[PDB]
């Protein structure tokens, strides 16, 4: 059966620069996530790992999912992970890679640059309806985030 990757690009915008949403959003996402959004994580455990590259964290929410940190770039703000195990892989789609990449706007804030790559077996049978929910939920978050940073301007600097 046929091996295959279905790639999704996306872009959301920050008036927040890309070192200090790097810093918030990602590299203390393990801690800032529960303090905006409460209902969101139930508990974030650790499996394997310092919490570098080769990372394996369980998440449950407010529903259970296994990631696997791939990639983490300081200097280029680069986050790489897997979706390893989850109610969203099957036989169909056996695994989820995800980029992240934040660039520097004109406006002086951040262009956050997105890829999901969908591994896929045999005939492919992708609904926009999913995607397109996962945006939103991906965007409502972004926004929460981005929104106490401006209320507090002194922390993640």
């Amino acid at each position: 059966a046929m091996a295959g990757v279905f790639t999704y690009e996306t872009e959301f915008t920050s008036v927040i620069p890309p070192p200090r949403l790097f810093k918030a959003f990602i590299l203390d996402a393990d801690n800032l996530i529960p303090k905006i959004a409460p209902q969101a994580v139930k508990c974030a455990e650790i499996i394997a790992g310092a919490g570098g590259v080769g990372t394996i964290k369980k998440i449950t929410f407010g529903g259970s999912v296994t990631h696997k940190i791939d990639g983490i770039d300081k200097e280029n703000f680069v986050y790489s992970y897997s979706l390893i195990e989850g109610d969203a892989l099957s036989d169909k789609i056996e695994k989820i890679s995800y980029e992240t990449k934040l660039v520097s706007s004109s406006d002086g804030g951040s262009i956050i640059k997105s890829t999901s790559n969908y591994h896929t077996k045999g005939d492919v049978e992708i609904k926009e309806e999913h995607v397109k929910a996962g945006k939103e939920k991906a965007s409502h978050l972004f926004k929460l985030v981005e929104g106490y940073l401006l209320a507090n301007p002194n922390e993640y600097c």
